[PDB]
């Protein structure tokens, strides 16, 4: 649950975001799959994918780097009212990727990660509030539907 001033911190952040989504969506992957290697393996297209700079130089991930935050912006700009947008990605996390929770939590620090780092001394601490926030709404929600469906 996020106040009015919160939702408003969370869509101006959000407004860096959407000036190069390609690239904040590429680096968002980049930093999950260095940082925790073992969700590379839940991706068939991009199990091939050894070092960092094969990661930097795909095509593939930058595109798909795209599919997701397109996907998270879209949930972020209902400010909570998002039960439309959000059971789709759940039922399929859970039921054909097999996404642990885990991994979600991974890829909001991941998120946070990435805004500080190209946009340094530009990210301040009641923005961070907000966006983690945000954020732990969006993972709570998606627990919820995990736990409806059994899975873990
Ligand atoms: C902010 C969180 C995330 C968002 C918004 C998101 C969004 C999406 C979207 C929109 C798709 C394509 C449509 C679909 O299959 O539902 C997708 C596919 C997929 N997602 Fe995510 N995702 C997120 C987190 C994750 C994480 C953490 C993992 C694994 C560690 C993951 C694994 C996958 C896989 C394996 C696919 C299928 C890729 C393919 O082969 O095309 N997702 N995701």
């Amino acid at each position: 649950g996020l106040s009015d001033g919160e939702w408003q911190q969370v869509l101006n952040v959000w407004g860096k975001v959407e000036a190069d989504i390609a690239g904040h969506g590429q680096e968002v992957l980049i930093r999950l799959f260095t940082g925790h290697p073992e969700t590379l393996e839940k991706f068939d297209k991009f199990k091939h994918l050894k070092t960092e700079a094969e990661m930097k130089a795909s095509e593939d991930l930058k595109k798909h780097g795209t599919v997701v935050l397109t996907a998270l912006g879209g949930i972020l700009k209902k400010k909570g009212h998002h039960e439309a947008e959000l059971k789709p990605l759940a039922q399929s996390h859970a039921t054909k990727h097999k996404i642990p929770i885990k991994y979600l939590e991974f890829i909001s620090d991941a998120i946070i990660h990435v805004l500080h780092s190209k946009h340094p001394g530009d990210f301040g601490a009641d923005a961070q509030g907000a966006m983690t926030k945000a954020l732990e709404l969006f993972r709570n929600d998606i627990a919820a539907k995990y736990k409806e469906l059994g899975f873990q």
